[PDB]
């Protein structure tokens, strides 16, 4: 997957282009996903949770990289219903130098982590 890198650093590649309409700002949608660090370590996945993630897109309910990465931004077209997209998210658009899933200074997602997600946009909820 050759990434297309947008002005902000958020990069993507559409492994499978959706067959339906583009994602819409403020809509409740469903998405399956696998999030990994750059060393291949899986830090979270819908599959591990046993259910897709149901959330509204474009209103800050998830990291900025997901809002921009799914709804689109400068240099980033929107995902389409039924699409599969890989996203490379710089820390600035994820959890920053703070990290996530922390126990003291040790975090599941280390500070300044670039995150990789394989996103399956199922469609609206």
């Amino acid at each position: 997957c050759e990434f297309s890198v947008s002005p902000s650093g958020l990069a993507f590649c559409d492994k499978v282009v959706g067959y339906g309409p583009e994602a819409v700002k403020g809509q409740l949608i469903k998405a399956h996903y696998v999030g990994k660090l750059e060393n291949g370590k899986v830090f979270d996945s819908s599959y591990n949770r046993g259910k897709p993630l149901t959330f509204r897109i474009g209103v800050g309910e998830v990291i900025k990289g997901w809002d921009q990465g799914i709804l689109g931004s400068d240099g980033i077209p929107p995902m389409l219903t039924g699409g599969k997209r890989t996203l490379r998210i710089p820390p600035e658009l994820a959890y920053g130098d703070r990290g996530a899933g922390c126990k003291g200074g040790s975090c599941l997602i280390p500070p300044a982590s670039v995150l990789l997600f394989d996103i399956e946009y199922i469609g609206k909820a």
